[PDB]
């Protein structure tokens, strides 16, 4: 799966494209949409890179 | 009124153009600036989708 | 310089090129790169606002 789902230890997700991942799952994401949590969401943000100690869990 | 400005229940403000409201205000906006409680902003967020229950007033 | 390097109070730093600055250091940077404390980024936001009361410092 190119198109992933990442949730944050902070309770948002970031639905976006991988394009890089490390062996720490440090990954960047493209054309990403932010869910938050009271339900609030940002679409078609162009990139975005998260740190894997910053992730829960992620779903392909 | 297509352009519009959502002032949320955390004090954020964003001002875009209408997209879609329901009868419960959960609306998307498109072309947005973002304006945070400190006064720092953020242009040209493509959309954004705010919850009716997030929502403090809106202004036309 | 164009490309510098703002740092906010709140920890967040911003990446970008000036295009705006005022007697206040009330500025505006385009294509930026925003850095969470906590290593998270977001690249490419488009246009950043920042008030000059909320930047600890800036670096050129």
């Amino acid at each position: 799966g190119r198109p992933i789902l990442v949730e944050l230890k902070n309770g948002e997700t970031f639905n976006g494209h991988l394009e890089n991942c490390d062996n720490y799952m440090n990954l960047t994401l493209r054309e990403v949409i932010r869910t938050m949590p009271d339900g609030d969401k940002f679409f078609r943000l162009p990139e975005c890179y998260i740190r894997g100690n910053n992730i829960k869990y992620l779903r392909i």
